[PDB]
């Protein structure tokens, strides 16, 4: 049941990153902004984003814009709880322990970077910026929210996809 | 049979040629090398193949390019052979007698340059370029391979396409 609303949020709260041709990341809506890896480079795939002006910072890895008010409608909803245990994604589910978000299966490949990561609601928790292989587990270097603040968490090893 | 596999290596050993929108010929990958005709103008729907340097050849009206080491996997089997009989074609089968190749029909049209001629196991012998209309059949201007050179065969009153 989940998987249903999870995949129609992701089509309606994901754009792919175009450069020289080719995929290479995804800027995503979440509440009413338009936020993207900053690692990755290239253009939207829309004109009504191609031209906003976009805030960056290389500090937490992460570009921001404003969305149109027309678009408005069109956005996931946000949260800062995070309770330990389980949490869905793109290509599977993820886990929440120790501070730590893990991928079991080690399937994270380049071009997967700005994918985000959703609640049991359907509420969007994190963005993946990258993954450290440790074992046979994959550590999330991700971009996450406090109540007010923007935290970033890198474990050692993690290479940006 | 023989006619699925035509269409499949075709689709995995084609790229597309597009100027002003149109299409315009076709870009064959046999080996380890791109080839295009070199009368037909455009960009090969692929930005890997488009980013590569061409190396022209007006007297042999060709151009070609070595592959990206990624796409090496993907490449159709060439052969240096021309028994007399029949032969594949995307647009049906086509007759070698006396050194001439012929379509029975004379439905080749402009823009169809580029396409290549299977052998019975599939390997490429020849490279489509150009049409004649004689009597009811037309001749190919087509470009072969010899032991380690390249000739082409322009019967008179051949058109590009």
């Amino acid at each position: 049941k989940r998987e249903r609303m999870c995949m129609k949020i992701e089509n309606d709260c994901i754009f792919e990153v175009k450069h020289e041709g080719k995929v290479t990341g995804y800027a995503c809506l979440v509440g009413d902004k338009v936020m993207k890896p900053a690692h990755v480079k290239g253009v939207i795939d829309n004109a009504d984003l191609a031209k906003l002006a976009f805030k960056k910072s290389s500090k937490y890895d992460l570009e921001c814009a404003q969305i149109p008010v027309h678009m408005r409608s069109d956005a996931s909803k946000y949260t800062h709880e995070k309770p330990e245990g389980h949490y869905n994604w793109h290509h599977g589910a993820v886990q929440y322990s120790g501070g730590r978000f893990t991928i079991p299966t080690g399937a994270g490949k380049p071009g997967d970077s700005g994918r985000p990561i959703f609640d049991n609601k359907g509420r969007v928790v994190a963005i993946v910026l990258g993954g450290a292989n440790e074992g046979s587990r994959t550590a999330l270097s991700v971009v996450t929210w406090n109540k007010d603040m923007v935290t970033r968490v890198t474990p050692e090893g993690s290479e940006e996809w």
